[PDB]
């Protein structure tokens, strides 16, 4: 579980990855705000405080919230369950 | 299981096209910003920067939400394990 | 099923009945403008057009979520689980 | 059942309360403000009206969704499904 929790750990930062490089050169952001962006398209937030403002971009953000989406939340959930979890279980009790 | 993501992906299509008609026609969207706008919304991302002005617009956004998010998320459900997961799993072995 | 279906259906429109009046009253928004609110809320979409201004609006809409998200997507999984697919199952064979 | 409610309900009021402060004193917004805004990333309706504008800002806030996101998800299962189902269960009999 170490090891399904280590696989999508490393695909939502592959994907976030992708996010950070195309919004950083296509649509002109900061490196960090590209990033921020990413993760607030794929967590569904979606504050709309950076939108993407060329046709490339809207395109691009179709694809990426479709084949993103799954992805970061298989992440949070197995996050939530195999990390989350045990340690709250384990702080009700003293060792 | 092909043809289970067949059918939802061809309905999503359809869904999509739906929106893009309509708020490209009653809206006044250009036809990429309408299907940018329809998918920004049945995601829930919803970041905002075209939002519907017309009160056919707000009623019908109000209709098309409902329906649609069952739809998409199905489809985005199905994409993700049928499509994504066995795809990951092939590279983590050399044939 | 069909009145699995009813209940939820009666409990979303009075969940969306009662932010139409609080948000209309509170914050000064058109009747049309509140529901359109109301659902963009509760669906998590949250465009962010029409945002809560006075604070017994920020504080109200805090517990509107937290009661009325649970409520309005267990309305959105029955509505595409018993009726959505089956017609379009139905729609697969000429009678 | 009472106590897991209970479990993730004073999870949940510790995780807005961390990001109340966070927001309140790094972002400079009102406590009710920063809560308000907590409430609305974490369960990712994402208006916009308020969001980060500092790198620190921006960096806390792509952990607080992560983490925070499952939790309050949680949350809002257990009490629909304990809290709310039961309570509409029982009005539809007359003791
Ligand atoms: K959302
Ligand atoms: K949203
Ligand atoms: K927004
Ligand atoms: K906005
Ligand atoms: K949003």
């Amino acid at each position: 579980k170490d090891k399904e929790f280590q696989v999508l750990f490393v695909l939502t930062i592959l994907t976030l990855i992708s996010g950070t490089i195309f919004y950083s050169t296509v649509e002109g952001l900061r490196p960090i705000d590209a990033l921020y962006f990413s993760v607030v398209t794929l967590t569904t937030v979606g504050y709309g405080d950076f939108s993407p403002q060329t046709d490339f971009g809207k395109i691009f953000t179709i694809l990426y919230i479709f084949i993103g989406i799954g992805l970061v939340f298989g992440f949070i959930h197995k996050l939530a369950v195999n990390v989350q979890l045990p340690s709250i279980l384990s702080n009700l009790v003293p060792r």
